[PDB]
């Protein structure tokens, strides 16, 4: 990975070392950017609605899986499940038992920094990764977005500023999510997203990724060209909120 702070650095150190497993994959892959197309098309907005319990950020929801999941898929974009043990409170059974009663695209989300936990993902029923700017090297990131592809994914790289966006451009994404917080910090630079958004190439699908919690910055964002929205804190806390976000 490249060089890493405070808490980035601990929860790399533990992705390296975290176990991998064998097996077979159930439902077959559905991509979450091509429906991220096909909702821009039919009108409807596109959020990726986030299950996740705990993070560094603050957040802190006890939610049913299943019920929280099943309720998303009538609304959702896809599902972003956190399968990071320490500071999300996930765990690899939380997306597999979720993966198993959806129908609709789920993102593992974690620090994926090896081949093996793409793999993981994959075998989870997952349909794709996110992979992250700032923690991999660019021959790292190069490498496992086409480790991605060659299952069927296509990963969201995920960006902060324009260099993020030089680095994930010149390596070939064609999915990339503005993070509008700071990984390390967990500050918030609205502004800075906004710029960047306006920055991304005509050919690449988008995503508004933190820091969402009203219907009428989807709407000013939606302005840029944005493609879809990650949003898991606000959701997590009040679910209903997602009948606002999409109207």
């Amino acid at each position: 990975p490249r060089y890493l702070k405070g808490w980035l650095k601990d929860v790399v150190q533990l992705s390296l070392r975290r176990p991998s497993f064998r097996a077979s994959r159930q439902r077959p892959i559905i991509s979450l950017n091509e429906r991220i197309l096909e909702f821009n098309k039919r009108n409807i907005t596109a959020i990726i609605a986030a299950y996740k319990r705990k993070s560094p950020s603050g957040l802190d929801v006890e939610r049913d899986p299943i019920e929280y999941s099943k309720f998303m898929e009538r609304y959702a974009v896809g599902l972003a499940i956190a399968t990071e043990e320490k500071y999300f409170n996930g765990s690899y059974e939380t997306l597999r038992k979720i993966a198993s009663s959806v129908s609709i695209p789920i993102l593992m989300w974690d620090f994926i920094v090896k081949e093996s936990q793409i793999d993981d993902a994959y075998n989870l029923g997952a349909d794709t990764v996110a992979l992250i700017v700032k923690i991999l090297t660019e021959r790292e990131l190069e490498s496992l977005l086409e480790y991605a592809r060659s299952y069927g994914m296509e990963p969201a790289i995920v960006i902060n500023d324009e260099n993020d966006l030089d680095i994930a451009l010149r390596i070939g994404a064609r999915f990339i999510e503005i993070a509008s917080r700071d990984l390390e910090t967990l500050e918030i630079n609205k502004e800075n997203q906004r710029k960047l958004i306006s920055m991304i190439p005509s050919n690449v699908v988008k995503v508004a990724w933190q820091g969402i919690s009203e219907r009428n910055e989807i709407e000013e964002l939606r302005k840029l060209g944005v493609n879809a929205f990650g949003i898991g804190s606000s959701l997590m806390r009040n679910p209903e909120k997602i009948k606002e976000f999409i109207l």
